[PDB]
């Protein structure tokens, strides 16, 4: 990229379907490397939302400027849990007075954190972000307790942020293991029509990903049985 120095990869938009970008962002994370968080960019007629942030106020700034460098008025945030690969441009948004949004739980938690909350939260299984096109939804605990999805109804496509993990469920100090099969149960249930599914750390998948998210999930229950 355009720098001076070593290389942590540089943001990535992508465009998924018509209306919807993806973003991929990369962070050093202890434990494993180079982490990819993908995220999505939604349009509507001239306007923009950030389905999750950037990790870093950095890549949200160049996220953010990239559209309203071809024309569109970033107009809100909504963040999936309060995890910092999905919170961690909140800040930067805020100085710059565009609308964060998260559930009145990933807030208390980004308050116990010690972390900057989004400016509006939502409260309730169900939160339209903008009525018929961006729907935020509650399937339980899994991935943390707060984690939501977001569906876009006229693409059929599914955000499933951390709470979809199809080949190995990876971070558990704040899951909930045996609360997940309920909530990837449920998820499917409401979502089987996901044409598209992307999920935060795995590339886009399909339908399946809630099947596979599902089945990884109770095997995760079963090795909770080890002594
Ligand atoms: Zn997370
Ligand atoms: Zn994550
Ligand atoms: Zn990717």
């Amino acid at each position: 990229g355009p720098g001076v120095g070593e290389s942590l990869p540089d943001l990535k938009i992508e465009k998924l379907d018509e209306g919807v970008y993806v973003h991929t962002s990369f962070e050093e994370v202890n434990g494993w490397g180079v982490v990819p968080k993908h995220g999505l960019v939604v349009l509507v007629n001239a306007e923009a939302y950030l389905i999750d942030t950037p990790f870093t106020a950095k890549d949200t700034e160049k996220l953010v400027t990239w559209f309203v460098e071809r024309g569109y008025k970033i107009k809100g945030s909504i963040s999936s849990h309060f995890h910092s690969d999905s919170t961690g441009g909140i800040e930067w948004l805020n100085s710059r007075s565009i609308p964060t949004y998260a559930s009145e739980l990933t807030n208390e938690l980004l308050k116990k954190d010690g972390k900057v909350q989004a400016t509006n939260s939502f409260s309730g299984v169900n939160y339209w972000l903008v009525k018929n096109k961006i729907e935020v939804f509650y399937p339980g605990p899994g991935h943390t307790p707060d984690n939501v999805v977001v569906w876009l109804p006229e693409r059929k496509i599914l955000f499933g942020g951390c709470f979809i993990k199809p080949y190995g469920l990876g971070n558990l100090g704040d899951a909930n293991i045996e609360a997940w099969p309920k909530s990837a149960k449920l998820l499917k249930s409401k979502y089987g029509k996901a044409k598209l599914v992307v999920p935060s750390h795995s590339e886009v998948g399909d339908a399946s990903l809630l099947k596979l998210t599902l089945e990884q999930a109770v095997k995760g229950l079963n090795e909770s049985k080890k002594p």
